[PDB]
């Protein structure tokens, strides 16, 4: 009933970043969102620096090219797609919003693409108000993944090695 990804061999590219900090924080929140699944799966993540990947990151504000705009500070933070080819996969963030670690002011960019990564391998939203997945953002300062969130990626590519 459900797309997913043909074999658990992932590559990913930053092909743009953002002003708000500094570049190797930003591969950093980016690698350590994509561990939170590896974790708990068979899945592996590769990054490479060039040519095209499955899944290519991006920041962007209002229009940014695909027919899903965003919308200024506040409101929408990020979206991703479904497993498929093309723009399958891809991930883009707002860049119309304040990026941090969380705490001070912002968006912890690692919170919010911990979540886009969960659809890019083919995951939906959750009724569970304290899964991942919920629909709405929420800081915490010791994340941990719900049972929720566990049951549903193993569904999908079974349990880690
Ligand atoms: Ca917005
Ligand atoms: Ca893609
Ligand atoms: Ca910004
Ligand atoms: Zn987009
Ligand atoms: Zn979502």
């Amino acid at each position: 009933r459900k797309p997913k990804w043909d074999k658990n061999q992932i590559t990913y590219r930053i092909i743009g970043y953002t002003p708000d900090l500094d570049p190797e924080t930003v591969d950093d929140a980016f690698a350590r969102a994509f561990q939170v699944w590896s974790d708990v799966t068979p899945l592996r993540f590769s990054r490479i620096h060039d040519g095209e990947a499955d899944i290519m990151i991006n920041f962007g504000r209002w229009e940014h090219g695909d027919g899903y705009p965003f919308d200024g500070k506040d409101g929408l933070l990020a979206h991703a797609f479904a497993p498929g080819t093309g723009v399958g996969g891809d991930s883009h963030f707002d860049d119309d919003e304040l990026w941090s670690l969380g705490k001070g002011v912002g968006y912890s960019l690692f919170l919010v693409a911990a979540h886009e990564f969960g659809h890019a391998m083919g995951l939906e939203h959750s009724q569970d108000p304290g899964a991942l997945m919920a629909p709405i953002y929420t800081y915490t300062k010791n994340f941990r993944l719900s049972q929720d969130d566990i049951k549903g990626i193993q569904e999908l590519y079974g349990a880690s090695p």
